[PDB]
C-alpha cells in the first residue's frame, strides 16, 4: 500500500491522477490555461503546466509547493487534499475573494493573504 517513507505506489498514484486530472475544470493549467497540465501547487490543489510550474518552484514552498503528478512520490493524505481541491474549486474562490480582475498568470494569488485563507480552508477539509 505504503512504503516506509509514507509514499503511495507509483501505480496507485498514476490511477489517482489519471481520473484527477481528467475531471473538466482539471485539463486546462489554472494560471496560464495550457491544456493538459501535469504539474501541480499540492498548496492551493491546483494543476498547472511545465511551465508555470518552474515560475513556482522559484516561489518557495510555503508560498508554492510544487510536484509532477507523472513523476513524483505523493503521501495519502497528498491526494485526499488534491481531490477535494482542483482547478475548479480554487478558481471559484479567487474569482469570488480577488474579483473581476482575477489574474492567475502573475501568480499574485499564491503569495497573497487570499491564497493562505485558502490554503487553510483545504487544511480545515483534510483534518476536521
Ligand atoms: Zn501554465
Amino acid at each position: 500500500d505504503v512504503d516506509e517513507k509514507g509514499f503511495v505506489s507509483d501505480k496507485l498514484r498514476d490511477n489517482f491522477f489519471q481520473i484527477v486530472r481528467n475531471r473538466p475544470e482539471n485539463r486546462t493549467c489554472f494560471d496560464c490555461e495550457s491544456r493538459n497540465p501535469t504539474w501541480l501547487s499540492l498548496s492551493f490543489a491546483v494543476f498547472i503546466c511545465l511551465n508555470c510550474s518552474s515560475d513556482h518552484r522559484k516561489m518557495g514552498v510555503h508560498i508554492s509547493f510544487v510536484r509532477s503528478s507523472d513523476l513524483d512520490k505523493f503521501t495519502p493524505i497528498q491526494l485526499v487534499r488534491m481531490d477535494i481541491g482542483g482547478n475548479g474549486r480554487a478558481r471559484n474562490y479567487f474569482k469570488q475573494v480577488l474579483g473581476v480582475n482575477f489574474s492567475p498568470k502573475t501568480k499574485e494569488y499564491a503569495s497573497s493573504i487570499c491564497g493562505r485563507q485558502y490554503k487553510q480552508i483545504l487544511d480545515s477539509e483534510i483534518s476536521e
